[PDB]
């Protein structure tokens, strides 16, 4: 959705109620006054929508709590010290003040306001800074510093005032919030998933209704999910493989109209409470992969967070996700430890029965174009499908939906003979120059000494300048000018060889960047390349499939050779040679037509935990969009929210430095559509709708469980399969 704005809720209340009879307790004033300190200090707060709190009233808090319980919450206001110890002294882990029914009336007031911020699109986002806290407590009772269930009342308000069908509560605080699990045990409009700190129960609540037996019961049978940690110290790698391997299928199978988070910041290195080493950092990325659920419908509001500079960069790192800041660089690894992946299966194993997702496992935007490149043409065939306007119809449509106006623009070059020796040999490199001059006899005895290639007087010309396009592009990322970027580019380029041209290619446009990328930062500078378009990128493999700083990732339809480029090369057991095994991930599909369900799971289970553990200090896509609906060529159907929503999983990688360039794709429509959402998404706008995401089709289901087997010894966060 068009939504803008990143709400933010404070009040002076927050700070009006403490522990009378405790100078040291944790859950105090400062929690709050802390976080506001570097939300100023950092520049954010200025950047957010100031929203105003509001008192819940009593028909809100009745949604979740009865009404003997909400009248003595009410009656503590006029009670005396003695009065408040006796009754808090009633419940486990709490104080009260005179103060206290006020601020919680506040706190799940704070909530409600932002829930109807961005349920009528005045805003896209936000979060509470409240306190006190609420997802322990209960219908009936106060509990663990909580008074009232802020995020219950808040999924129970959006159900009536919003008319909201699903929403998602995501809790990510180190204690598991017990009291929303109750709450919406029988409800299936609810889903529930909380990762917490459990240690066989020895962690407090101690409740075996923390384990991750406890799927909810009635018609709410599978919509509670529990991720117990059974030992201390997890890190960002362990939380964001759960999120990938588990929480994402969920949430897509779900499709909730607004996610809700529990954002508890116990779990981050220095909190006292917690015993986990979570960097504020991990907070960004976890925010990032929940706006692609909702359509962006996402608040965030206050749980735990003890340790007071932690919590506040906690808060911090989310907030620069919501307000759109690029992803930062992570600082520990992007692989699970073997404890997490043990946690990680066994809710896998345990929510089983009711997920078919689950059912697999057996900053500014440049933009390059150049209407020169339309000059490459076919003098035999002008219906030939690698057309001059495939260009020129992606380049009006980013002006029709004024997406150009938003880009920088990034001038066209042309590559240099010595840059094109990275990857090819001066035979090749020779051997097209030199059909510069050719007379069209010539020119089509020469192209008929290669597979699939048509070469006119300007072809060379312009396949040096797809090439230099995409080497300025790359060096806009890499100086800071840009944080992503788009080339729209012809001919393409992943088919060709180092000594040959082949498939409407050249030269290899993303090998040849990859290679660029590493002559200007280092030798050695991670790359990863992602390839989409439906065919296999032989000629991308071959260069790299010794190499372990290029990280090949190609999905394509195979059909067991049947398929253009018709090699074995494409099959899942080529996993590369050398150093470079397990730096070549072929995804290969067989039996017809795929779409965004087999996309999407490939994504989730393949793409992203692989990427992760690589960490790519940048990410080239060879973005063909010949896989699309509507494709003459691939007879696929990935729609154009399809590639919005594998370009959104992208950004969170190499700190969002992203480059989209154009490989294949033959529907001017579908292309035309299909990478304008990825530029988009690179611009920060919210992921769009994207519904029926399961089943798959059985033999995706066999593709994706063949690359699983041939890549789980190279890459931990694959072992997710017990
Ligand atoms: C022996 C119990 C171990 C865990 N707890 C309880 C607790 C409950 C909730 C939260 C929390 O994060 N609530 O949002 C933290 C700790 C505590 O240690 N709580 C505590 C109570 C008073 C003063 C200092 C600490
Ligand atoms: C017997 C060959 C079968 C596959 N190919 C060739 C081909 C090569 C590369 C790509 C491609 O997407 N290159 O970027 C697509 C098709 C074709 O079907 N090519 C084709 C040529 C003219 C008109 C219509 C189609
Ligand atoms: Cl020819
Ligand atoms: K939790
Ligand atoms: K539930
Ligand atoms: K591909
Ligand atoms: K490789
Ligand atoms: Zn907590
Ligand atoms: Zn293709």
């Amino acid at each position: 959705s068009k939504a803008t704005g990143t709400g933010l809720v404070y009040v002076d209340a927050f700070t009006r109620f403490h522990c009378l009879w405790d100078a040291s307790h944790p859950e105090c004033p400062a929690r709050v006054s802390t976080v506001m300190e570097m939300l100023e200090t950092e520049g954010l707060l200025g950047r957010c929508v100031q929203v105003e709190a509001r008192a819940v009233t009593e028909d809100e808090l009745l949604l979740v709590h009865t009404k003997e319980y909400v009248e003595l919450m009410k009656s503590t206001q006029n009670m005396t010290e003695e009065e408040l110890k006796t009754l808090a002294e009633k419940y486990d882990s709490v104080y009260l003040h005179p103060g206290f029914f006020s601020s919680a009336c506040l706190s799940v007031g704070s909530v409600l306001q932002l829930v109807d911020k961005v349920m009528t699109s005045q805003l896209r986002n936000g979060f509470s800074i409240n306190r006190p806290p609420g997802h322990h407590a209960q219908a009936d009772k106060m509990n663990g510093f909580c008074m009232f269930n802020n995020l219950a009342i808040a999924a129970r308000y959006a159900q009536k005032r919003h008319r909201v069908q699903r929403v998602l509560i995501v809790d990510w605080d180190v204690h598991h919030g017990q009291g929303i699990q109750y709450i919406f045990e029988e409800d299936p409009s609810v889903l529930y998933f909380s990762v917490h700190r459990y240690e066989d129960g020895s962690f407090w609540p101690h409740l075996k209704e923390s384990d991750s037996s406890s799927v909810g019961s009635g018609a709410g049978q599978g919509y509670n999910i529990n991720l117990p940690w059974n030992k201390v110290g997890m890190e960002s790698g362990d939380y964001i493989t759960a999120f990938q391997q588990l929480l994402l299928p969920v949430a897509y199978e779900f499709q909730p109209q607004l996610v809700l988070v529990a954002a508890g910041f116990d779990a981050v290195i220095g909190d006292p409470k917690g015993g986990m080493q979570v960097s504020p950092e991990c907070f960004s990325i976890l925010t990032h992969m929940l706006k692609g659920v909702a359509q962006g419908r996402l608040v965030l509001a206050l749980e735990g967070g003890y340790n007071l500079q932690s919590t506040a960069e906690g808060v911090c790192a989310s907030m620069r996700s919501l307000l759109g800041d690029p992803c930062p660089h992570l600082p520990s690894s992007g692989a699970p430890c073997e404890s997490a992946l043990k946690s990680i299966s066994k809710t896998i194993s345990d929510l089983y029965p009711f997920w078919k997702s689950l059912q697999t496992f057996e900053p500014i935007t440049g933009l390059v174009y150049d209407q020169r490149m339309m000059l490459h043409h076919n003098m035999w065939d002008s219906h030939h499908p690698e057309l001059p306007q495939r260009i020129s119809r992606i380049f009006s449509r980013h002006e029709e939906l004024r997406l150009l106006s938003r880009c920088h623009r990034i001038p066209a070059r042309l590559a240099t003979e010595e840059e094109l020796a990275l990857c090819h040999s001066s035979k090749h490199i020779s051997i097209i120059k030199s059909s510069e001059h050719m007379k069209p006899r010539d020119l089509n005895r020469l192209g008929d000494e290669y597979n699939s290639i048509f070469i006119s007087n300007e072809s060379y010309t312009c396949a040096l300048l797809a090439a230099g396009s995409c080497f300025n592009s790359a060096q806009a990322i890499l100086t800071g000018q840009v944080r992503n970027a788009v080339a729209i580019v012809r001919p393409p380029g992943h088919h060709a060889e180092k000594d040959t041209a082949c498939g409407f290619c050249f030269f290899n446009t993303a090998a040849l960047t990859a290679r660029y990328a590493q002559s200007i930062t280092r030798e050695s500078l991670r790359v990863l390349i992602v390839d989409w378009d439906v065919h296999h990128g032989n000629g991308t493999q071959h260069i790299f499939e010794e190499d372990d700083s290029v990280l090949y990732i190609s999905l394509h339809r195979y059909e067991d050779g049947a398929f253009f480029p018709n090699s074995e090369d494409a099959n899942y057991d080529k996993v590369g040679l050398g150093k470079g095994r397990g730096y070549n991930v072929n995804i290969p599909w067989n039996g017809g037509k795929m779409g965004d369900p087999e996309y999407m799971a490939a994504f989730h289970h393949l793409v992203m935990p692989i990427a992760r553990e690589f960490a790519p200090e940048l990410v080239l896509v060879s973005a063909g969009f010949d896989a699309a609906r509507g494709d003459p060529l691939g007879g696929f159907q990935v729609t154009p929210e399809g590639y919005a929503h594998l370009t959104h999983q992208l950004m969170s990688l190499a700190a969002g430095r992203v480059l989209i360039i154009l490989e294949g794709g033959y529907n001017l429509t579908s292309i035309s559509e299909s990478m304008s959402m990825c530029t988009s998404m690179l611009l920060g706008d919210s992921p769009p709708s994207l519904d029926h995401l399961t089943p798959l089709k059985t033999s995706a289901t066999v593709s994706i469980n063949n690359v699983l087997r041939a890549h789980a010894p190279f890459w931990s966060s694959l072992r997710v399969n017990i």
